RNA sequence: ACAGUUACCGUAGCUGUAGAUGAAUGCUAAUUAUAGAGUAUAUCUCCUAUGACACUGCAUAACAUA
């Protein structure tokens, strides 16, 4: 679980599964679900409509925490064919869809799947890149709920002789990369 | 801002004359080619057109490396 700013617990909740076969079966079911809030009195509380739904993932790695630093818009694309290198077979195959990204990474780990990354010049272009995305997957009839792509960010970190945290500055001007539109 | 209303004196009430030109009309002038601001101005009757051909994008997997 999850915790705000006051060190109270946040309602953010995450779970795991020891399979993978159940992880589907899930995020189906769990739709717009009232068990209960609270058992005072020996009744029930108020209600509470339950929804589930993969929206987020976790990663640790000893060759992820230093390449995620550069770029302000970096990419995360997963779920590939068979294995495949970066300047010879992902720029070649990548023309043929609408990617359009600067570089690109790799992920290591010696499983059947791989994972290529991203990268963007303006937050108007990783926008774009989104709902194309989004778009595509529909059209292959891949699945709403399968993990597909995502935006990889970096967590807050806390370190020791500081006087105040990155996370509660009340100075940083790191919004401005995000243009406003309409 | 000033004169007039029996050819005596207080009130009261009238004509001409100032500025603001956000209507209409009469006479006379189209006379080099550097001519302007505002609801772009109101009521009622008959008939015709609109309504599937409206802007943009194939980056809507295109025109695709000796």
């Amino acid at each position: 679980r999850f915790r705000k700013d006051g060190v109270q617990g946040d309602t953010c909740y995450v779970l795991c599964r020891s399979e993978r076969d159940a992880g589907v079966v899930l995020a189906r079911i769990q739709e717009t679900a009232v068990p209960n809030r609270v058992h005072y009195g020996q009744l029930f509380g108020c209600s509470f409509l339950w929804a589930s739904r993969s929206a987020l993932f976790l990663c640790d790695s000893q060759l992820d925490y230093l390449p995620a630093r550069s770029p302000f818009q970096v990419f995360t694309t997963g779920w590939e064919g068979d294995v495949s290198e970066e300047e010879f077979k992902n720029l070649a195959y990548q023309l043929r869809l609408f990617p359009k990204a600067v570089r690109k990474f790799s992920h290591p780990g010696g499983e059947d799947v791989s994972s290529f990354f991203l990268e963007f010049h303006r937050m108007r272009d990783a926008k774009l890149t989104m709902s194309r995305l989004q778009l595509l997957r529909r059209r292959w009839r891949i699945g709403a709920n399968t993990p597909f792509f995502g935006f990889l960010r970096m967590a807050d970190l806390r370190f020791e002789d500081d006087v105040k945290f990155a996370d509660e500055d009340s100075a940083a001007d790191s919004d401005l990369d995000e243009p406003i539109d309409y």
